[PDB]
């Protein structure tokens, strides 16, 4: 499941 990051560039790519 990946985290809903709502608008921030770095944190959306790093989902495991």
């Amino acid at each position: 499941p990946c985290s809903i990051c709502s608008n921030n560039p770095t944190c959306w790519a790093i989902c495991k």
